[PDB]
């Protein structure tokens, strides 16, 4: 088994990702802004870790992965989840708010995958795997930035897959489409073949598969959108 | 008539891009970090304007919006193409910044000026020109496959968005092309065999702008079928 980095745990699909994780046997270890109730998680659910940070931030990523790697001993794979949205057409969109999206977005995610990576190097395996979007994809009005940041990991991920692969580590993205997260509803149902909202469980079950059981599979970009974009 | 802005267009593909544009019957419009010859073109080929500018400065990419509308009338496509291996484990925090600010952020501040001038109109053609690096799949090109992967993603967000006011837009990814070792690998990798032209690339970019009409969303590889 092992250890993993989750960014953006606190709360939705990362949290149900961690809490997946868990069960399967991993060491988890995860971050974000402001601290929620991961304190019932903090007394231990297969030890995990959770801290305080701010993902554009390169010492404080230095010094979390570090923590992590000494109470753990070792790092077998991160999934790079943290992500902010951005709706909006570009042409209303505030010069500062493309400036964050891709400080938040992508900035950090490369930030901390560089870190990982380092680690991952050590151990001579690992697995990566990049929370990406349909947004990627296939392109919806008004996501213009977002889909940018998101298209990016996914570059990121081929690149990277044939970077780290002579060395035993995998890396492959997980696009999910529309899932149920805390009436136009009926559109997307109608689009979808699966006729329904996606569940976290089922994303998060994806992402188990690629670092837990996907050994000669990297360098994908797998959909879990109940076919919507099939 | 016509006018086409160009980015980073003083050399290499933009140069040849601009000068395809110029002789098709455009207005073309460029810049980069500073001049070399081809201030030749200042006099006009078809009516030209270059200019010296750091694509990284909202304020100095306004002013030039604003200026070349105002020598031209209107705006009727954008070429994005302004433009560093390494291995991740190498690099410093500091390229990982500039190249994210030069290669994406740049890109997008010009996307977001010319869009506006675009949507005056109610027509047009935007074209990013990205990498078969964006598709594929290189070791030590990370960070610039992610900046070359980003606007493959705005290209088919931004035609979602700017569809319906007809404008259409669209990515050419270039394989290896002739650019002022002994790999023959890539000959061989090849199926034509032999390193493509700056010609051969302006002219997918030349078609998408001047007659794609109902062609968008695309990414176009001019890659002799190397991926």
């Amino acid at each position: 088994k092992g250890t993993i980095i989750v960014s953006g745990g606190s709360q939705g699909l990362g949290l149900t990702t961690v809490r997946c994780f868990l069960e399967a046997g991993y060491n988890v270890a995860t971050f974000s802004r402001r601290e929620s109730p991961a304190v019932t998680e903090l007394s231990e659910r297969a030890d995990f870790h959770w801290q305080a940070l701010d993902c554009t931030d390169y010492s404080a990523l230095t010094a979390f992965v570090q923590q992590v790697e000494k109470r753990f001993g070792g790092l077998d794979g991160l999934v790079n989840n943290a992500a902010t949205g951005v709706e909006g057409i570009l042409s209303t969109m505030r010069v500062a708010d493309i400036d964050s999206a891709l400080d938040i977005n992508l900035k950090g995610q490369l930030y901390l995958t560089k870190l990982v990576t380092a680690k991952l190097l050590k151990r001579g395996a690992g697995s990566v795997v990049n929370v990406s979007s349909i947004n990627a994809l296939r392109g919806h009005s008004g996501l213009t930035v977002y889909s940018a940041t998101k298209a990016a990991m996914d570059g990121l991920t081929r690149s990277l897959a044939k970077e780290l692969g002579p060395r035993g580590i995998r890396v492959n993205s997980v696009s999910p489409g529309y899932f149920s997260s805390d009436q136009t509803l009926s559109r997307i149902e109608r689009r979808t073949p699966l006729g329904r909202l996606g569940t976290q469980q089922e994303v998060a079950d994806l992402i188990l598969y690629l670092v837990d059981r996907g050994t000669f599979v990297t360098g994908q970009n797998i959909a879990v959108d109940g076919g919507f974009t099939c």
